[PDB]
């Protein structure tokens, strides 16, 4: 592939990604950075602020719990509207086409929530809320610990200062990944993977041109990722066990079922 190809690729991917994906990070910067007539958000950070701001969105730390549950959800649709779109991925093998999203959302969706967070909070609802990380970072027990480590990568990883066309390949690389578990034909996904790389790699000299090794620094973040996911799925364990009477939505149960 020349330089014209990986250009008409990068430019595919972003329009994808803009079809899929009703809140992106320039509208999310634009709501977060007061640029906005864009009616400012609803900021939650109190028991009392969250029962009002429920006007237009059991015990508390369960409700929200359950609200980002849900939220997951809506993402994981999104993400696979998307990689269908990206070239070559419906003509997989079906059983891996399954492998990729399986063990690729969850990585996707903490990247992407990083474009809704600061260093303060996280938006909600579309953008029509806020909810701020000591109001999460205090919720009772187990569930003040779910969010805080996707704030602190978030941070980390906003410092890049990646935008929308940039990330739209760089989640497609996540996706197409040759290395997960039981994949049945490796060799196919890699040689996408390698036109996706050669693609950001394009993407982030010409978006970037002055930050130096940006593409090596982006490929190093996959690491914080996977941990993320890591403590996530260890927490999930103990309220499956704390808490009979709640459960998982059945597609996050099949993501998460036989994971690592
Ligand atoms: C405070 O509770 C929280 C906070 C942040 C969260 N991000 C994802 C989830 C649960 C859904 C899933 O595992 O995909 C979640 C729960």
């Amino acid at each position: 592939m020349e330089s014209a190809d990986l250009r008409a690729l990068a430019k595919h991917l972003y329009d994808s990604y803009i079809k899929s994906f009703p809140l992106t990070k320039a509208k999310a910067r634009a709501i977060l950075t007061g640029k906005t007539t864009d009616k400012s958000p609803f900021v939650i950070y109190d028991m009392n602020s969250l029962m009002m701001g429920e006007d237009k969105i059991k015990e508390v730390a369960i409700r929200i719990f359950q609200g980002c549950q849900f939220r997951s959800v809506e993402a994981v649709q999104e993400i696979t509207e998307y990689a269908k779109s990206i070239p070559g991925f419906v003509n997989l093998d079906l059983n891996d086409q399954v492998t990729l999203l399986k063990y690729g959302v969850h990585e996707i969706i903490y990247t992407m929530l990083a474009s809704l967070m600061n260093k303060d909070g996280v938006l909600i609802s579309e953008g029509q809320g806020f909810m701020t990380r000591e109001f999460l970072k205090s919720l009772r027990k187990p569930f003040g610990d779910f969010m805080e480590p996707k704030f602190e990568f978030a941070v980390k990883f906003n410092a890049l200062e990646l935008d929308d066309s940039d990330l739209a390949i760089f989640i497609a690389v996540i996706i197409l990944s040759g290395d997960r578990p039981g994949l049945l034909n490796v060799k196919p996904i890699e040689d996408i993977q390698d036109n996706l790389l050669q693609a950001l790699e394009l993407q982030l000299k010409l978006n970037h041109p002055e930050s130096s090794q940006l593409f090596a620094k982006l490929l190093q973040k996959m690491t914080d990722l996977r941990q993320i996911v890591t403590e996530h799925v260890q927490l999930l364990q103990v309220i499956k066990k704390t808490e009979t009477d709640m459960s998982l939505h059945p597609l996050l149960q099949e993501i998460y079922k036989d994971l690592y």
